[PDB]
């Protein structure tokens, strides 16, 4: 089966790095996605996660882009309070643009970081405002990066 994952927020959050290190398992820095295959309840599913430039930035306004996605991981970056602030704009857009059956979820990311402004209370308290799950991730310590794709991706499966 195929499961298309999007990953939308402000640029620089790290958006990109979490999708190399859930792919590739490692942290470095036109076909808009990769394939990844994965093991749910003993069943193969594969998911399609779809990441875009800033330069492509413009896309994730219109429900094209959204077309046919199941899950949608909402990122911010712990370090920049903005990137946060700006969660609940992207709640907003992305509910106006996808379907609305779509599985939500918040990613704190670069947990890493002693310079950290956004708790993890914080982000605990947004993600149930919103009614959705919540993880804190590192894409460059590899923490909490695949719970997040497989948590979406066992939540898309119990609702199908
Ligand atoms: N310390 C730290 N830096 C990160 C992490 N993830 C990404 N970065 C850096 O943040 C910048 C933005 O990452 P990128 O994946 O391009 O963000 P995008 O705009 O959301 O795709 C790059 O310089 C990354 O090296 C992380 O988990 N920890
Ligand atoms: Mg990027
Ligand atoms: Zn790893």
């Amino acid at each position: 089966s195929i499961m298309k994952i999007l990953l939308i927020g402000d640029v620089g959050v790290g958006k990109s790095c979490l999708l190399v290190r859930f792919v590739e398992d490692k942290f470095n820095p036109g076909i808009d996605f990769k394939i990844k295959t994965v093991d749910i309840n003993g069943k193969k599913v594969k998911l399609q996660l779809w990441d875009t430039a800033g330069q492509e930035r413009f896309r994730t306004i219109t429900t094209a882009y959204y077309r046919g996605a199941m899950g949608i991981i909402l990122v911010y970056d712990v370090t920049d309070e903005r990137t946060f602030t700006n969660i609940k704009q992207w709640f907003k857009t992305v509910n106006e643009h996808a379907n609305d059956e779509a599985q939500l979820l918040l990613v704190g990311n670069k947990s890493d970081m002693e310079t950290r402004v956004v708790t993890a209370d914080q982000g605990e308290a947004l993600a149930k405002e919103l009614g959705i799950p919540f993880i804190e991730s590192s894409a460059k310590n590899d923490d909490n990066v695949n719970e997040i794709f497989f948590t979406l991706a066992k939540l898309i499966q119990e609702k199908i």
